[PDB]
């Protein structure tokens, strides 16, 4: 259809494929296994810890609002199903805790369904974390840090995202070029 | 197994909450209104009948990083939904809409919400003819949806939020030991 | 009775509205497009074919409490094999502004309504940030959309149709509240 759009996308593809400074895929930290949820931009870091199942979830999708936004959702599940969820953002290489809540069953915490989110929306989301004592919140940070949820992992998530966004952008340019053919 | 420093900090925090003498007390609702939570949630419904109509003032007791939804159902099924904000003890009408049946209106759940987002949400209440706006507010105040109710909802949600926070520390404590 | 004064109030407003001679006229859609309402809703699809492609421009005549100035549209371009581009644009000052471009392997994945359909899309790659794209590429996308009838004339239609449809729903709303008060 549009020769001009095919040319613009072709050149961009050529610019990207020829770069000598594309983001390098980072190496995950010790103990964690990266598992992309099939077909999506969602990834689950996982590992066991003293009988607990740990999951660190994050999307490589970019938010058109806060471009520097790098949110993560960490789930810590006990043998009886009791799960803690901690929401953190990665801001200037540091982890910032934004929410802490609990669920009776692991499945309801990690389910990606719309009806599951609606279930979770009804429950108690926890207190306003930015209004908690330094001692309590700092202990929660250390508790997470000892389990591997630390600044090195935040760095990995950010570097992995830059890398994945680059590959997806290349795929996006290819598809756009196909549409302009 | 777990982490003792967090067990102690949550324990210390629990001691401080249970030792307070300035904690919010559970207020009582205005006459007729039956307070009933949805099992295992922070959603609360104040229900009662009024001249054949089934009323429901719904609010959540969770905080965001005070709003109510008033459902008025006719015997036919016709349901009005009034979204109100509790500013300084007083009420501010923000939205008015309608549904053929009470199910679609009150139904929580993702799919029910999606259907609602597709339907006409109503005119902008602020642009409405002021004589009609008066009459709707009178219409609501007659059914007990007034500044006395907006007062309860506020005080009640403070109370429920203290309870959930205490259970949250108990849960987190149990979690770290 | 208070619910009797509401009846009189809605009845007076309906009479008022029904007797106006300055109400919004329903606009005429640009060439090729067909207007089709999603039954019972404020969602509308403008459909048309162009060089084997199935085009859909989707919008709602509902207005946001705060955003009573912007009009969002979702443009779908579906190929023969089902692969579908979605372009999100806003209409501001009679000007089309491009806010997002993304692709899907299948048409239903892109265009299905519902909570679950949205949630599935929420997990997929939504495309790059449009602000960070080069002028050349983004300008060529705008032209590409323009060739297909997605231009300022289409935007003006949507704006005009929203004003008209909003008046119609308000009138139905007055009747329904009046019924409620009767």
């Amino acid at each position: 259809s549009d020769a001009a759009l095919a040319d613009a996308t072709r050149r961009e593809l050529e610019e990207e494929m020829g770069r000598s400074d594309k983001p390098e895929q980072p190496t995950p930290p010790a103990g964690w296994q990266v598992v992309r949820k099939p077909g999506t931009c969602t990834f689950d870091l996982t590992k066991s810890f003293e009988g607990e199942d740990l999951v660190v979830r994050y999307s490589t999708n970019q938010d058109s609002d806060k471009a520097n936004s790098h949110n993560i959702f960490v789930y810590i599940t006990q043998k009886n199903g009791q799960t803690m969820q901690a929401d953190l953002s990665i801001e200037e290489g540091e982890l910032v805790l934004n929410n802490i809540r609990f669920y009776d069953e692991a499945a309801l915490a990690k389910d990606t369904g719309a009806e599951a989110e609606a279930k979770r929306n009804e429950l108690y989301t926890g207190p306003l974390v930015h209004e908690l004592d330094y001692d309590l919140l700092n202990c929660v940070m250390t508790y997470l840090e000892k389990r591997g949820v630390d600044e090195k992992l935040g760095e990995f998530v950010v570097l992995y995202s830059f890398w994945a966004e680059q590959q997806d952008y290349e795929a996006w340019l290819t598809t756009m070029n196909k549409f302009a053919s």
